[PDB]
């Protein structure tokens, strides 16, 4: 029985993202478009792909999205404005690409990916949001939010937002509970949801592992539930009131994550992974050459 969040403005999203596509100069990766397809034609329930313009793969998943016969209804895409590297003009710009580059009429989410604004664009935050908030008046963009903002950021847009942003993708994993300082806890009280990307940052680094405790539990959860390492941090995740965001080449992993509601954790279980995981040192797979100065307020 598939899990959503409800967003501020009422809408349903299921509540972990199990297809992503950033995954080599201008190369159609034919490996990746018959992953998304069997991923589409197998997986049960609303798939959540997360797709992003600056990972360039819009024909790959075009292709996948035209050839599945699953069903447009059962698909929930996220799309995000490439804002740190330019590659279109202005957010409307970039979605009617993507949307004839998808061959679909519309997203169900679209991100600003980044606050930091490539010097090339002529085009400001307040800006871009109004334009997310046209796209969103208009149905091109069914829910509209942002991703790597802080607390500063967000101010900024809740100050002349109309439509208040309802999402923001933030890195979140055991080992990084705070992308940016207070970012968490702010998002949660003023009800704009997180998606955690790098979920599983701690089992791609994994080093010694057999002797820290934080790996000796989860492998003990794993063994009760009959469950993957990667299923229980997943579930620890939206047991944090965050939307896990996976990726894998692995099938069977990606029918594991959407599958990780068949079972629950305690509450025990949940603040022992929390605590255990703040305990650990930082580890940071994305915006790291902005970001690093704050590893320090993250646990």
């Amino acid at each position: 029985n598939q899990k959503f969040f409800t967003l501020s403005n009422g809408n349903k999203i299921p509540a972990v993202a199990v297809v992503g596509t950033g995954t080599t100069d201008a190369t159609f990766s034919q490996e990746l478009t018959d992953i998304v397809k069997l991923s589409l034609d197998t997986v049960p329930g609303i798939v959540h792909i997360d797709a992003a313009e600056t990972y360039k793969t819009y024909p790959e998943l075009g292709a996948a999205l035209k050839e599945t016969k699953k069903p447009r209804e059962e698909i929930f895409i996220t799309d995000k404005f490439s804002s740190l590297h330019k590659i279109s003009e202005d957010p409307k710009s970039a979605l009617e690409t993507a949307l004839n580059k998808l061959g679909v009429d519309y997203v169900d989410l679209y991100l600003i990916h980044s606050p930091f604004f490539d010097k090339d664009l002529n085009i400001d935050l307040e800006t871009a949001w109004k334009q997310l908030e046209e796209l969103y008046k208009s149905g091109k963009a069914k829910n509209i939010g942002v991703s790597n903002f802080t607390v500063e950021d967000l101010k900024k847009v809740l100050a002349i937002a109309e439509i208040k942003p309802q999402v923001n993708q933030i890195e979140f994993s055991p080992f990084l509970q705070n992308q940016t300082p207070g970012i968490v806890e702010f998002s949660q009280k003023n009800d704009i949801l997180l998606e955690a990307y790098s979920p599983l940052g701690p089992l791609q680094k994994k080093p010694d592992a057999d002797q820290q405790p934080f790996y000796q539990y989860l492998k003990e959860l794993s063994e009760k539930y009959n469950k993957t390492e990667a299923q229980v941090l997943l579930l620890w995740v939206y047991k944090r009131g965050i939307l896990p965001v996976t990726t894998s080449a692995k099938i069977e992993r990606i029918k594991q994550a959407q599958d990780i509601f068949s079972f629950d954790l305690t509450e025990e279980e949940v603040k022992k992974i929390t605590d255990l995981g703040l305990q650990h040192e930082p580890v940071r797979l994305w915006h790291v050459d902005f970001y690093t100065k704050y590893n320090s307020e993250a646990q």
